[PDB]
């Protein structure tokens, strides 16, 4: 599934991501803007052999098991194929461990590149929330 911006917001926040660890929804949407491009489908590789699943690029190296990362573990408790859904559910319970690991969404390298520091309240801008 591809997700609207406003739509993507509203499941955020509906599965309780607005202010989680402090960081506002037009961030959470914003990582995944740039993650994803809204798509929870998206799977990238890693020149370590990970992968990125899904609409938050959740790594296989520590998050999820996808059985082809050596050595990794599964944080989560999942297999990555969950977090492909197009129910978030799974991709939220998970990222929500990731966010309170100790560097909040510094984890997300894309976030902290692509929207730490912005205007991310543009993100839910217009959005009935
Ligand atoms: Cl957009
Ligand atoms: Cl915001
Ligand atoms: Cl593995
Ligand atoms: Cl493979
Ligand atoms: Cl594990
Ligand atoms: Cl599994
Ligand atoms: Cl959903
Ligand atoms: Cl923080
Ligand atoms: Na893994």
């Amino acid at each position: 599934k591809v997700f609207g911006r406003c739509e993507l917001a509203a499941a955020m926040k509906r599965h309780g991501l607005d202010n989680y660890r402090g960081y506002s929804l037009g961030n959470w949407v914003c990582a995944a803007k740039f993650e994803s491009n809204f798509n929870t489908q998206a799977t990238n590789r890693n020149t370590d052999g990970s992968t990125d699943y899904g609409i938050l690029q959740i790594n296989s190296r520590w998050w999820c098991n996808d059985g082809r990362t050596p050595g990794s573990r599964n944080l989560c408790n999942i297999p990555c194929s969950a977090l492909l859904s197009s129910d978030i559910t799974a991709s939220v319970n998970c990222a929500k461990k990731i966010v309170s690991d100790g560097n909040g969404m510094n984890a997300w390298v894309a976030w902290r590149n692509r929207c730490k520091g912005t205007d991310v309240q543009a993100w839910i801008r217009g959005c009935r929330l």
